[PDB]
């Protein structure tokens, strides 16, 4: 077959001990992957890896700090002897008017900076020490050395008011896509990005039903909120057939966010 | 699970007598799906249904002539029973310049019509008469009765010289793939559309092995052609993976054809 | 300077006896362009050629007959002396879909038939013979014979339910932009395609108030539907800057057309 | 007529000291437009606002720098009155690789913040003060107080290997583009961005003559770099036509940068 299984390949997830990371986690565990949890020390990632088993293992890590991403990839590679996929899932999610023109309050920039930090700086931090682990494989049967999932999100496309650091982040996530596969291309390294629709995670977690309700009435069909799993088989299937590199795939039950 | 099992699933695959439709059908049947190839009487459906074995059964039909359609999908229903899966796959490709201006002359304007009745109203009239079988399914646990799937091409974004009509057909078929499923929403019938790149498959067959490393060349990494397994993966994702919808995925090695 | 003047130039329109088309023949004429309106014999383009002055010819024609396309553009040669721009305009709109599944009720196919060859085929036939007459031109100072300008919609991004035809025939106009100024690169033809949101045209005017309101509401800034001049300036400006080439710009007042 | 003159308006240029900056500020004062260009200290904008003429001033800032934007920003207020535009087009472009595999040397991390600092942040910052100022002015008579354009870049679809930073930066701009027209869809406030392609700029003086030739043997056509009259050009007509919201525009010559 040209399609390989998932069985003892090495994954690292950051932002997983939550959400669509631990979505990522568990599929990959499922099928028999071994993975690493990156996320915060303030995150559950412990009592996750725990639960999860003897095949996860958590390295706790800010995504912001290149030090700590550098300690927590060289533990990856200590406990499971290499790394054959990085999936670039932390991200965080501000919602405000870069100007109130009622009010006539500026926003705080800093909140952009922080969003840009998170959700682009530690991918890129994320993916270059990656790259670094992937170097020291040897080039598989279809030459390759590793792959690259990162998680934009149709905000990038379809990026409502309020959201324009999300957006931004987001839409940056999404222009890295090819020139990193380009980069990478005859080093055996692909970048492919998923960009979800709305998931029943943590991050929607402080919305009431009325807010819920009305977010379920958007998405075309399924009439729903994805569910993790359904995140975490996509990015399987990613890792699984090598074919797909360069690409941004939208999953999102058709769902388009409205002005 | 929230993906769901292939076996017992019975999907109709137009040109499935050869090249990606013949990928997705032996994909589908080797994860236990009943599989119809729909293609024309002159080509060899009828042996590859053979080879193909007992789970698959070839319909004769012309995918431009929609009583041939209607008559093909009555014989899936009347052999499986129902229908869950339509992949629209056939279709032809020419290479042609509207006006040589160098030789001032005009092309042929019937091989646009051609291109256009084999590529797109071929894809709706399969949508279409699918549609009337998925209709007397009942909802499944995540409210669908069917999905649709079609094979653009990523010539609908990179369109070279002389692919203008083909081009056009492909980006036409980009074009329907979120109004049907916002038209079928309600209904449960998704409709998802896979971009391939270059695959190794007889509508490439003519290029001399010149021209073959000239393709392989271009395509960043893997760096070869696609092979048709590799797309019928990711047609079998799509059927599993009901949060996919109204997208269009590009399964092309990160390639981007140039100018 | 590096634009051009429209002053002296020879411009055909298809569908220019009304509408969006109409508004770049005046928009045309207004700044020093001789334009020729391509329109049908049943449409009032003799009446609006009158009005619009001795620098607007009529050449009634259908854009679905090439025969009709050929003598038209013989017509233009004769009266204007040559062909420096040309507007694809010319198109229909239905809305329906492929099945109505409450019903148990087939679409009509040859709907979708008549929308790809008037909306398709008619750009085909006239960017064809267009070209011809292009090619008789010498190059000019920045080494360019010609322009062609096709309508497409953002209905080939944001199509609704409904609209899977219309959606699929101006999905294959921004497929075809691409490869097509690609083929007439080094001849010096550009290709530039326009998306317009709703714009206050006859296409428009079965819509009751009810309607109309709804469709205003969904158009973020400018509120309002679009205005012919507005179209018609847009086409202005791709013939004067000549870096403007292969691409597709939406003008839509930031609407995004919703499930 | 339903667009407007530039003359009397007054417009912000970041960047304007230069390149496409410089050329939008040169279109802008030659149609009657009040231009300040925003440009570093260390930048010949004293001396180009000089050559420009009585109606420009030079307010020396970095967009990195908010409040240098908001103090340059209340300098326009003093000398003009109003502000009616803004141009986001200062930026930087570095080229690096994540990880040289052939050497095992990560690349500086710092390189891409900076990248996102001069390119992302500072266009919410100048896009923010810009905001403030606007909601000082009266609704005209369309209903718009302002409009904002932003510099994105080609490479937000086309990034070259060694161009991940840049791209991301440039997708950014990119995604930002949507949610801002939303947020300030009621206010009256504009959001759109131009991607422009190779242009002869400062920007790339660094390259030697065999890369000028082949990066201007890749523009399919006009066969040449941008000038940069023709990006003033296309700044000026999203200014005057109002009908533009929400939308990137490829200025380009048809380029698809290549692998
Ligand atoms: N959930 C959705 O509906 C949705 C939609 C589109 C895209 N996304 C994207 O999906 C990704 C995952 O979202 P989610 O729903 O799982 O969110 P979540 O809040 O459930 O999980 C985010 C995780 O990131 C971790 N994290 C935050 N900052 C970090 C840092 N500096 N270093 C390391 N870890 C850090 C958090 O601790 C948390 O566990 C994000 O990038 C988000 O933008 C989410
Ligand atoms: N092969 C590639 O590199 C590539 C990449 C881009 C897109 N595609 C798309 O993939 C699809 C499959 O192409 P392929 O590579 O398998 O080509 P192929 O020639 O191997 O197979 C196409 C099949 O379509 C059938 N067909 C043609 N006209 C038909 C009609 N009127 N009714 C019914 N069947 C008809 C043919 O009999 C043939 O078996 C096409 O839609 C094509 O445009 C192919
Ligand atoms: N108006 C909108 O809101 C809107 C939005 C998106 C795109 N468009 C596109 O803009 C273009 C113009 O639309 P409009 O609003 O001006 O429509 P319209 O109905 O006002 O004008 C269409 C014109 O096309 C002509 N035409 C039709 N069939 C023809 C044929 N076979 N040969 C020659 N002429 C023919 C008609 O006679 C008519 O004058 C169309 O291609 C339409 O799809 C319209
Ligand atoms: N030139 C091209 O080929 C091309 C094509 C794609 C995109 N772009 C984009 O066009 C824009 C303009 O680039 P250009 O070609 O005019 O380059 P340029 O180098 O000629 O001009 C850029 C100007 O930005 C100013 N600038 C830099 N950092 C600044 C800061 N912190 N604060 C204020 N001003 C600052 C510089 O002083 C300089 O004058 C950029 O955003 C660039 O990414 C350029």
């Amino acid at each position: 077959s040209a399609l390989r299984s998932t069985k003892g390949l090495v994954a690292l997830v950051t932002g997983g001990a939550s959400g669509l990371g631990r979505g990522a986690a568990e599929n990959l565990l499922k099928h028999g992957a071994k993975v690493a949890i990156l996320d915060l020390p303030s995150s559950a990632g412990a009592e996750v890896a725990k639960e999860l088993g003897g095949d996860c293992i958590f390295t706790p890590a800010s995504v912001t700090a290149a030090s700590e991403v550098k300690s927590a990839l060289a533990d990856v590679k200590k406990k499971f002897g290499r790394l054959d996929v990085a999936v670039n899932c932390a991200g965080i999610a501000y919602s405000f008017k870069l100007f109130n023109v009622k009010k006539k309050k500026l926003c705080d920039l800093e909140s952009v900076r922080k969003t840009l930090d998170v959700n682009v700086m530690g991918y890129f931090t994320v993916a270059a020490h990656a790259a670094e682990l992937f170097a020291e494989n040897e080039k598989d049967e279809m030459g390759q050395r590793g792959v690259i999932i990162n998680t934009a999100s149709i905000a990038a496309f379809d990026g409502q008011a309020g959201q324009s650091a999300y957006s931004a982040s987001k839409g940056a996530i999404v222009g890295m896509t090819l020139p990193l596969a380009r980069d990478f291309a005859d080093d055996g390294i692909r970048v492919v990005t998923i960009a979800p629709g709305i998931f029943d995670t943590p991050m929607m977690a402080s919305f009431p039903d009325k807010v819920r309700n009305f977010l379920i009435g958007l998405v075309p069909n399924p009439k729903r909120f994805g569910v993790p799993e359904e995140y975490g088989a996509l990015v399987r299937h990613i890792i699984e057939n090598r074919y797909l590199n360069g690409e941004v795939i939208r999953l999102d039950g058709a769902l388009r966010m409205p002005a």
